[PDB]
């Protein structure tokens, strides 16, 4: 029984990061997966949050808490993951390799959307962007496999504290993350 005619993905996984800015609280971010349409994109995604897959191969935990937001560009997307090495150049996926693009079908349509980064076909680790407008020329390129359904404002807060060059003015860090359960 439909309680509301979608006009997007259905979402059927909810995550979400608390936010700290220079080690103050900022709030909570929280977004809906598209698990019923990238299940293993989505999946991914889940599990750093819960950090429940242990250690990865790089040596370093499966898991985005204290990862920091590393690209922030104004008026394009917010971007963080990189949770081997914490400088954008890092991160693993749960997979135990960089993973396959599982699908293109959902598009970079406005601001709110979460995507993964990656250097390339196939190539997604752990590293992700949140994007602050539509994107489409990503279209094709960049799996989007999630959105935010609470704290769009922190992700606004976040995008003006970037540059052009994309580093941040700020220490922008996911200081604690998780599943929501209590749904």
């Amino acid at each position: 029984f439909a309680t509301r005619v979608i006009s997007a993905p259905k979402v059927t996984k909810k995550v979400f990061f608390k936010i700290s800015i220079n080690g103050e609280d900022a709030g909570t971010i929280k977004f809906g997966l598209f698990g019923d349409d990238v299940p293993k994109t989505a999946e991914n995604f889940r599990a750093l949050c819960t950090g429940e897959k242990g250690m990865g191969k790089l040596g370093k935990p499966l898991h985005y808490k204290g990862s920091p937001f590393h690209r922030v560009i104004p008026n394009f997307m917010i971007q963080g993951g990189d949770i081997t090495s914490g400088n954008g150049y890092g991160g693993e996926s749960i997979y135990g390799s960089k993973f396959a693009d599982e699908s293109f079908k959902i598009t970079h349509d406005g601001p709110g959307l979460l995507s993964m980064a990656n250097s390339g076909p196939n190539t997604n680790g752990s590293q992700f962007f949140i994007t602050t407008v539509p994107c489409p020329w990503l279209n094709g390129k960049h799996v989007v496999f999630g959105k935010v359904i609470e704290g769009m404002e922190i992700v606004k807060k976040i995008e003006s504290l970037g540059s052009q060059s994309g580093t941040p003015k700020a220490k922008i860090i996911i200081a604690d993350c998780g599943e929501i359960t209590e749904l």
